[PDB]
């Protein structure tokens, strides 16, 4: 898989707004194959075109938590959902908790075209 399309993979969601309901993670956890070996830990999906995701690399450059300075932070806030792994959750029953929120998202980018490959944070 490309950076570019493992990173579409694992956090673009632009068919929905928001995150419907609790069940929101456990569902797009699965589907995205990221609990096919192991629970993915953490994992950030972003409800916005992929155009306006792309556009993010020509914003506010900072840097990464990596200490790299190739991370943009978006300069409006973005429709977004955290799943995380609760307490419980023990491969091969991953079990999420689903947090909506709207926050500037931070990425990294590379390449040419120059888009992101990794989601660094959100604020
Ligand atoms: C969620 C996501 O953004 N997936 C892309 C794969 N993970 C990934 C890509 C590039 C870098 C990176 C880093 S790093 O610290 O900059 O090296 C850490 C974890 C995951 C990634
Ligand atoms: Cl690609
Ligand atoms: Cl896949
Ligand atoms: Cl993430």
């Amino acid at each position: 898989e490309t950076a570019a399309a493992k990173f579409e993979r694992q956090h673009m969601d632009s068919s929905t707004s928001a995150a419907s309901s609790s069940n929101y993670c456990n569902q797009m956890m699965k589907s995205r194959n990221l609990t096919k070996d192991r629970c993915k830990p953490v994992n950030t999906f972003v409800h916005e075109s992929l155009a306006d995701v792309q556009a993010v690399c020509s914003q506010k450059n900072v840097a990464c938590k990596n200490g790299q300075t190739n991370c943009y932070q978006s300069y409006s806030t973005m429709s977004i959902t955290d799943c995380r792994e609760t307490g419980s959750s023990k491969y091969p029953n991953c079990a999420y908790k689903t947090t909506q929120a709207n926050k500037h998202i931070i990425v990294a980018c590379e390449g040419n075209p120059y888009v992101p490959v990794h989601f660094d944070a959100s604020v």
